[PDB]
């Protein structure tokens, strides 16, 4: 670990698996010995995703979420590293083994068949960030996961920011992407918040207008509530109270879907890190998200 | 002429537990997930370091970490790793593995990554004095045939006390490694190849089968829960009952046990009679345990 600049660094605090993602003709008769038309060993994860697109954004970034040592962690570690992410905040536990899974693809229908591996691997914990020295950091964006502990680091990131002269705050993001009613007290946190399709539907909300108007007096005074709904693009909704809006950017044919949401997230994000208005950012967000779509993992997303 | 030499595949193989198959489309928890390293004549490696062999595996590697633990795994069991066709291009195999809890079943989902298999020319480097048994897991057929004749040429210019035994497995039912029937003193057939060539019993493949091995040659065919048969020149059917655990947790590399269990078994002087019956020991003493460790 090196020298980080001061107020240079974007942190995405959340969760990271190792997805083993096969490609086949038919799927495999219990019993049988196939072979896969293709196979690919991918990180992900939300904020773990966000981060390899802020890498390739060009801004420095850093990674803060449960791991366990072991050949899941080795191969994930190695991954975040070719992809530019600072691992040096990685909560390491002492028992228990990384996220990871199995998926089958099914070429002649795209059914998804899912085994997932998880030994409930501690979350980070608000003890985990009271001992993190948060100068570096620019920007923290937390994924909506153990709201409890996670309202305390916010107030803990509040209380850093009262201390600070304007051009020295740190801004704050969440998003809230699980439909998991403990969550919803996290969109009193932030300066901006972002809440999935998913989680408006099950409030019951059909648009993403409908989502931001009905949601916006749960937000922080003076925060920006942001709703992306897939191929109708995404909306905002500020203080001033007028709906921002952008249409989607859809690819010539839509092949990887997975994980265009934290591309959308980390590119909001970017752009206002860099100072650019909501109504830019959220044009920004669709335009790289839209790109995302129609390729293979994160590679010519630019 | 003290080491077992088996030539295949070293494969990862990620392996989850489940206490009932998926169903297509559906999202599960698994009760348990491990690496293991596998590959057929992999696994006869680490069965035949259990049983006290000295051995030596002979396949293609691709440098990495993945590699490291491969590496790392054959020389915690002992396995000589000496004889590696280490690659510059592509990388190590490996294959997504679910083992049913309820029953056994093991399904493979195997990922070729276009590894250059082991050629001839690779093989005529091998300095064959230091081995007793040599066994090959069929793939590359032509090639392996030409690594078999080197054999076969060795022994030639040698004594019968020290001639080098050879075995040859055919457990994938392709036209291409048919010919290798063919080679070796020992011919070990699925029960996967011996069904897709119309027949319904052991016994009845041996019989179909033995006039394409070579003369002196013995044919070993094992059934699963039907135990396992063999058949040698003097054409008495040879038949050893299994020995299923009482509970069937995990048959991945069963088949691979049976074949190391067989050659290690051989290569102490028992009987044809003896060795499929120790085959079926330990193949069945494997199916009710995870992995490898405790088949003793
Ligand atoms: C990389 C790694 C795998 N398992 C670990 N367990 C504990 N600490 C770790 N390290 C030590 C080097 C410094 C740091 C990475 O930047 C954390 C690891
Ligand atoms: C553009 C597109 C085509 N089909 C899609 N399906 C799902 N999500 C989409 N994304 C990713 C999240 C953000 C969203 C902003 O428009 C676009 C798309
Ligand atoms: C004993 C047993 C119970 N259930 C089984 N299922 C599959 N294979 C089996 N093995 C391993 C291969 C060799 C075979 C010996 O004939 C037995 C078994």
């Amino acid at each position: 670990s090196g020298l980080v600049p001061r107020g240079s660094q974007i942190l995405c605090v959340g969760l990271v698996v190792l997805d083993v993602i096969s490609l086949v003709d038919k799927y495999p008769k219990e019993d049988s010995e196939i072979r896969c038309l293709s196979q690919r060993w991918q990180r992900g994860g939300n904020a773990s995703n966000s981060c390899t697109v802020l890498s390739l954004l060009g801004a420095p970034c850093a990674f803060m979420g449960s791991m366990a040592p072991g050949h899941v962690a080795d191969f994930l570690v190695a991954d975040f590293r070719r992809r530019g992410v600072d691992v040096s905040q990685v909560a390491w536990q002492s028992k228990g083994d990384t996220p990871s899974s199995c998926c089958i693809i099914n070429n002649s229908n795209g059914n998804r068949t899912i085994v997932l591996h998880d030994t409930s691997l501690p979350d980070v914990s608000a003890t985990d960030f009271e001992k993190v020295d948060l100068t570096q950091f620019k920007w923290i964006h937390i994924e909506g996961r153990n709201a409890s502990e996670q309202v305390k680091m916010l107030q803990r990131i509040d209380a850093h920011n009262t201390r600070q002269p304007p051009e020295q705050k740190i801004r704050v993001s969440v998003e809230v992407e699980k439909p998991r009613e403990e969550l919803f007290q996290l969109f009193g946190y932030g300066d901006v918040v972002f809440v999935s399709k998913d989680v408006a539907k099950h409030l019951g909300f059909q648009s993403a207008e409908e989502a931001l108007r009905g949601l916006y007096g749960r937000v922080r005074k003076g925060a920006v509530l942001v709703c992306a709904w897939a191929e109708e693009g995404a909306d905002a909704l500020g203080p001033d109270g007028k709906l921002l809006h952008s249409d989607a950017f859809p690819p010539p044919r839509v092949v990887d879907t997975l994980g265009a949401g934290d591309t959308f997230n980390a590119s909001v994000i970017f752009s206002l890190s860099q100072g650019r208005s909501v109504q830019e950012a959220l044009r920004f967000g669709c335009q790289v998200a839209g790109k995302k779509c129609g390729l293979q993992g994160f590679d010519g997303i630019v």
